[PDB]
RNA sequence: AGGUCUCUCUCGU
């Protein structure tokens, strides 16, 4: 991924963007209770925290595209993903545009809490002005589409986020691309049934965990996996991936019945941008806030593990590997111990700079007692080892409960801590409780007890 | 101040 060129939105007659400078994230009355680091992410280039220029350290993201011709090597990959997602069986139908807005079976209508993009923000139209969920009116959105087109510029806006004190200090806030409305219905049409059916199958078919319950899919999980597992961490993974990757994917999008719809992709990879009083060109690296993030992410994540195993592995079956991908996350298996030290090698080529999973310094093995996925490790229940507890430590936890955007929902928050504190067992969730309780506004809390969560549990196994 | 997924709470037939 990397800019092109970038200017002021006026010397090409944009508008300036108002991206609010005030985190929203205030101490909570629980802020002195737990212990945390972590503090909210930087958003403007006045911050104390700063320690060197925001502009350019936001921007870093984007250190360039290597390859840009898909290599022998990733042209079978598409094939082996390719000949997967066929076993679905996958509508290929444009998706009806009453539908793209407002919803069907496996994709939830538009969200009207957040923002329309450009232009309807420049004139502070809003998505609810458009949308009626009673009526379903098409009409006034057909309007629109008529009106502007597709391929809208992508408003960016860092992210209101809590991060380590280096990436505060640092400068390494994330950035979010906003979808005009425009291009989020089109890219629903065309997608639309794309998108459902891998709601709908979360796998090792589709190998994305889009649309899984951790709670009840973290037991089926070892049982659609092959012995040895392998995993790494992505840096910038987003901001990183090359145009060839997109003709890859374009490549398995054709060879599914999605061959029209291909020129969506290239408005991905060649995209354009308002942060506030700039303008700006990329040429590489998805938009994040785009339709499809999570589903294309996740089909090229499949792409380049069942490449780089190949550049390594000649000769290597990979109708045996298992992989579950969310975005750059990852779990994967082969029978044999497929060696990540390595693979971070041939990634470096590929624009792809891979570490060792979790922050660790050293390739260790992976195991299903240190392997995470979504922030969560494995663990069996101590009653019926065929089930599998997901367990988010209870470090995040702390670091969440520390901050608030609105006490008005202190409540909700923390009911929510518990339904993921419990996993950890009994003794840390109670103790949970009591830290809690520990101060006045704890004890004015409603808050489960681990014996009602972990009978909920069970019984929805049921 | 984006795209999504899961869970949960509140109110409705």
């Amino acid at each position: 991924g990397e800019i092109q060129w970038m200017r002021p939105s006026k010397e090409v007659g944009y508008p300036i963007i108002n991206a609010p400078s005030k985190t929203k994230l205030e101490p909570s009355a629980f802020h002195y209770v737990f212990e945390g680091v972590k503090e909210p992410a930087v958003l403007t280039k006045n911050d104390p925290r700063l320690k060197t220029d925001f502009e350019e350290a936001i921007f870093s993201k984007y250190v360039g595209n290597k390859i840009t011709e898909v290599d022998e090597y990733m042209k079978e990959a598409v094939d082996h993903y390719a000949g997967q997602l066929m076993s679905l069986d996958i509508n290929t139908e444009q998706m009806c545009l009453e539908d793209a807005m407002y919803g069907t079976d496996g994709l939830e209508a538009l969200d009207l809490s957040t923002s329309a993009g450009y232009p309807y923000v420049a004139m502070g139209k809003k998505k609810r002005d458009i949308l009626n969920k009673q009526t379903r009116d098409t009409k006034e959105m057909q309007k629109l589409l008529d009106t502007y087109g597709i391929n809208l510029p992508l408003v960016t806006y860092v992210k209101d986020e809590l991060r380590s004190k280096t990436k505060v200090e640092q400068g390494k806030s994330r950035l979010i691309e906003a979808s005009s409305l425009n291009d989020s219905v089109a890219m629903r049409m065309a997608f639309g049934n794309l998108y459902a059916a891998f709601h709908k199958n979360p796998g090792v078919i589709t190998g994305s965990a889009v649309g899984c319950d951790p709670d009840l899919f973290w037991s089926k999980i070892p049982v659609l996996m092959e012995e040895k597992l392998f995993a790494f961490d992505y840096t910038g993974y987003d901001a990183s991936l090359s145009p060839a990757w997109f003709e890859a994917l374009k490549m398995v999008l054709e060879k599914i019945g999605f061959g029209d719809r291909v020129d969506y992709i290239d408005y991905l990879n060649h995209s354009h941008h308002l942060y506030k009083n700039k303008t700006y060109c990329v040429k590489g690296g998805m938009p994040s806030g785009m339709s499809g993030t999570s589903i294309f992410n996740s089909m090229i994540n499949n792409l380049i593990i069942r490449t780089l195993l190949l550049k390594t592995y000649k000769g290597i079956d990979l109708d045996h590997l298992k992989m579950i991908a969310y975005g750059d996350d990852v779990i994967a298996s082969y029978p044999h111990e497929v060696d990540a030290s390595l693979l971070a090698q041939s990634g470096k080529d590929y624009g792809l700079t891979m570490t060792p999973a979790d922050k660790s310094a050293t390739f260790e093995t992976v195991t299903w007692e240190n392997v995470t996925f979504l922030k969560r490790f494995f663990r069996a229940d101590e009653k019926y080892p065929f089930l599998i507890h997901p367990v988010m430590p209870m470090k995040e936890i702390h670091e969440s409960i520390r901050w608030t955007k609105d006490p008005r929902n202190t409540q909700d928050h923390v009911r929510s801590l518990c339904l993921l504190a419990w996993h950890n067992g009994e003794e840390e969730y109670n103790k949970f409780l009591a830290k809690i309780r520990s101060v006045p506004i704890g004890r004015a809390l409603d808050l489960p007890e681990y014996s009602t969560l972990y009978r909920r549990w069970l019984d929805s196994f049921g």
